[PDB]
């Protein structure tokens, strides 16, 4: 048996077997009083010391939210839906670390990603145990609201201020400081990691001044705060949140008598009415989100960004080859997982429709041309492949450079990686490619269980991943520097040099993406 004393009382957790080796998992650990009644949507309350054993030998509950139903039975889409009861109840957290404990191991902080209406550290493929045995790290994750019910907004108003979510990973990080040594990790070597709307959540705690003292370093999968999706203005924020009140009938006028309408609500009542508080959609709209809260965030964070307003430390950003192909398929017309998606030019102009809606018809033309001048123009691919690159340049790709080269300007060393291995478990059709989400499970080195059907290849891949990633936590340096691999050299303002991941081989290359760029980063916010 292991029973850790931690700062709120004793915990057990579970024995497991990894790889001839053995790893200590606390799963489902609470990191605050349960959001409920009067507590939903204010920020996380601490919480009241046990006198008890608490047995974190589970996963907890996820948070409330609407499940992807599109593609039933299909587990390209379902393996990424929650694996555990929903519930309000749900700030919780997990612990995975090396048997025999450690003396002061490096941690890793988790935070997935799911467009802030989604997501639960419980899946499958943000299981710590391999890192944990491999590298010898502690890893942490956490639950945070999403939807409404984390990041609904009257700005000022502490019955609903907004960013919720945002201070339950905060206050989850402050757990890590209070407890970590404990379970014998180094709260002084704290490295944050997350993919998506995850790593656009740790792009932003490199800006909140309440986190500069939670962490040391930061690593950034496909997702920063600059993406034209991450943070809401207190406009639309207000707007939502009194579009939402309507829709429950909640509509009053003193506003804090909406709040207390809305606590009344049903879990459910909520959930099935955060899709409408927008007046148009795409399968990118972030219905609730961060805003501009003058707590955790106090300045509109591009400002923040180009005038050097952030925690000066170590940044690790990528993104992979195909990020925009995963949402063509939730909307676009003529696109099919389940076939392979040869679309027309006219079938193009109204995909724009519907990743652009409210642009000008002048914006989507603009779109249309410095997308569509091919070299083959007979290429029957040029419109599906150019529509999955529009929607991965403007919303990841982009945004992900562009952090980079304004964060780098002040200092700091930074590495920026290009994923371009397909997965050989894949379960999405070919021509979808590399795509959104699919770095993660090599990032936890899923492909290092032989028994998991990988191939050689793959597990090469991802025993290299693994290294870089946590000899970047341990030393803020990316390198794997044994087995004769590729330099990565920091990412620098004028030359702006970055890493391919494949099993192929391993290049530096220069300025991605370079071309289209410059469209979204300097024509196209104009329109
Ligand atoms: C690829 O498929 C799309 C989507 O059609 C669905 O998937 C197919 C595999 C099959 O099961 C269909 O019955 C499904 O509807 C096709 O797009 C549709 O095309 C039809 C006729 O061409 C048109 O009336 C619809 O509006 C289109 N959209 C939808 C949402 O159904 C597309 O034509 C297929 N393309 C190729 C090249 O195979
Ligand atoms: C990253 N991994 C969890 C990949 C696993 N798959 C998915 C699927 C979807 C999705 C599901 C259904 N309809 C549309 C999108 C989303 C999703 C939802 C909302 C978003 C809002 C703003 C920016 C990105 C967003 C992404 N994110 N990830
Ligand atoms: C907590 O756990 C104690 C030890 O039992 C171990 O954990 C439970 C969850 C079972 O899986 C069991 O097989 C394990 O050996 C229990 O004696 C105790 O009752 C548990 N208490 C609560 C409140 O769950
Ligand atoms: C702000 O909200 C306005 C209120 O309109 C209501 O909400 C929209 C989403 C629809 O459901 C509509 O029929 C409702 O009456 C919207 O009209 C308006 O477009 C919203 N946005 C802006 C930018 O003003
Ligand atoms: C390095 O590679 C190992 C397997 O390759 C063998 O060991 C290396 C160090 C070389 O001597 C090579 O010629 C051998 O064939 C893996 O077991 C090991 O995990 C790898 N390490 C990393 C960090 O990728
Ligand atoms: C852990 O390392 C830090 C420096 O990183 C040092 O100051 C601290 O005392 C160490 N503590 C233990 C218990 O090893
Ligand atoms: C709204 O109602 C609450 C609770 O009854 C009260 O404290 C507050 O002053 C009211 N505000 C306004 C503007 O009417």
């Amino acid at each position: 048996d292991i029973i850790i004393a931690t700062k709120n009382g004793k915990v057990r957790g579970m024995q497991l077997t990894v790889f001839g080796g053995t790893v200590t998992a606390f799963l489902g650990i609470p990191y605050a009083q349960p959001p409920l009644g009067r507590l939903r949507f204010k920020k996380p309350q601490s919480l009241t010391k046990w006198s008890d054993i608490w047995n974190a030998t589970k996963y907890a509950n996820s948070c409330c939210q609407n499940i992807d139903q599109s593609f039933p039975g299909f587990h390209g889409s379902e393996m990424w839906n929650p694996n555990t009861d929903l519930s309000e109840d749900c700030l919780y957290l997990n612990v995975w670390i090396p048997a025999p404990k450690p003396k002061n191991a490096t941690v890793l902080i988790w935070i997935y990603g799911g467009g802030f209406q989604t997501g639960t550290s419980s899946l499958h493929v943000y299981d710590g145990k391999f890192l944990a045995r491999v590298e010898r790290v502690i890893v942490v994750s956490m639950n945070y609201r999403v939807g409404a019910l984390g990041f609904l907004a009257l700005p000022g108003n502490p019955e609903a201020p907004g960013n919720m979510g945002l201070f339950d990973q905060q206050l989850a990080l402050q757990w890590v400081q209070k407890n970590i040594a404990a379970f014998g990790g180094n709260p002084k070597s704290v490295t944050l990691f997350g993919e998506s709307a995850g790593a656009a959540s740790v792009s932003l705690h490199l800006l909140s001044p309440g986190s500069h003292s939670l962490f040391t370093r930061a690593i950034l999968q496909s997702g920063s705060f600059n993406a034209p999706w991450a943070v809401t203005s207190l406009y639309e924020a207000r707007n939502r949140t009194l579009n939402l009140a309507k829709l429950t009938g909640c509509s009053r006028e003193n506003e804090t008598e909406i709040i207390k309408c809305l606590r009344n609500k049903d879990p459910q009542e909520i959930l099935l009415n955060e899709a409408f508080v927008v007046p148009y959609g795409t399968p990118l709209s972030v219905n609730f989100g961060p805003t501009v809260d003058g707590d955790f965030l106090t300045d509109m964070p591009d400002i923040l960004l180009e005038l050097g307003q952030f925690k000066k430390t170590q940044i690790l950003v990528g993104v992979n080859k195909d990020e925009g192909t995963a949402f063509l398929v939730y909307g676009a017309p003529g696109f099919s997982k389940d076939n392979n998606s040869i679309i027309t030019r006219k079938e193009f102009q109204e995909g724009l429709k519907i990743f652009f809606p409210g642009v000008s018809e002048f914006g989507k033309e603009s779109i249309l041309f410095h997308y569509t001048d091919w070299v083959d123009d007979q290429r029957p691919e040029n419109y599906r492949e150019a529509l999955g690159d529009v929607v991965g340049d403007y919303n990841f790709i982009c945004p992900a450079l562009e952090f980079t080269k304004k964060f780098s300007e002040w200092g700091n060393n930074a590495f920026f990686y290009y994923f371009e291995h397909r997965s050989s478990k894949l379960p999405w059709p070919e021509w979808m490619g590399v795509m959104h989400g699919y770095e993660i499970e090599f990032v936890f080195g899923l492909p290092l269980e032989r028994r998991d059907q990988y191939t050689k290849a793959e597990e090469i891949l991802s025993r290299s991943i693994v290294k870089r990633w946590a000899n970047f936590a341990k030393y803020g340096n990316p390198q794997e520097t044994q087995n004769q691999s590729t330099s990565w050299p920091v990412f620098k303002s004028t030359e702006q040099k970055y890493l391919t991941l494949n099993t192929e081989s391993t290049r530096i290359m220069t300025k991605l993406r370079a071309q289209q760029c410059r469209f979204w980063t300097s024509f196209f916010p104009k329109v």
